[PDB]
């Protein structure tokens, strides 16, 4: 079946996040430029989507990857090293497409060839789901906080659940997204 929890990396911390949820950056609805990188914070910064994955681990690898981006800074003398991220752990119900499929349906409406045919499972956004819109502060269950000390080194992980998530009996949708 769908997943039912999905996992959401995020600079923002739960006093923001656990109340407010997450709101997508704006209204630019097209799923392929948001799974290519162009519409979210360092493109247009104008998505309509909120990315999550099935997977812990890829969230887990991308808060390690912008950790040693701040340890990096540091030692060419470009920032003290200190690093906060926040890994959210997130109950996906039918407002959740896949990836995948969201992008298959895609290019196969409206796109040229590439990377339409020849896009195994492995390769295509494997574990990626896009939230239209929102994820609803009931939906998030919990957070992780990891603190890199960027001057002793020392890295601190901590656990917070969030006192409004609503436990619900929902998945992912199980179809793609298409807009309109
Ligand atoms: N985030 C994930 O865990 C995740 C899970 C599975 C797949 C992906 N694949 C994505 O990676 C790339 C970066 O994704 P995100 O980190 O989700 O991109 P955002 O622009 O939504 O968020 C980046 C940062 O931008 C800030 N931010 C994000 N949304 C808002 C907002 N609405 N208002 C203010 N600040 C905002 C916040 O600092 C956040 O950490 C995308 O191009 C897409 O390919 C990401």
């Amino acid at each position: 079946d769908p997943p039912a929890t999905v996992y959401r990396y995020d600079s923002r911390p739960p006093e923001d996040v656990f109340q407010n949820g997450f709101t997508a950056w704006g209204n630019n609805d097209n799923v392929l430029e948001h799974l290519t990188g162009r519409s979210s914070q360092v493109g247009s910064s104008n998505s309509a989507f909120v990315s999550t994955s099935s997977s812990r681990r890829y969230t887990e690898v991308y808060l390690e990857h912008r950790m040693q981006e701040a340890v990096e800074a540091e030692r060419a003398g470009r920032g003290t090293g200190h690093f906060i991220g926040y890994i959210y752990e997130v109950r996906a119900d039918n407002n959740f497409y896949g990836a995948a499929s969201s992008y298959f349906e895609y290019v196969d409406t409206y796109g040229d060839n590439a990377g339409r045919i020849l896009a195994g499972a492995l390769a295509t956004y494997q574990s990626e789901y896009l939230a239209h819109r929102r994820i609803p502060p009931e939906n998030i269950r919990r957070v992780t906080r990891v603190y890199h000390n960027g001057i002793t080194g020392e890295t601190t992980t901590t656990e917070y659940s969030n006192a409004r998530y609503v436990s619900q009996q929902t998945r992912a949708n199980p179809n793609p997204y298409t807009s309109r």
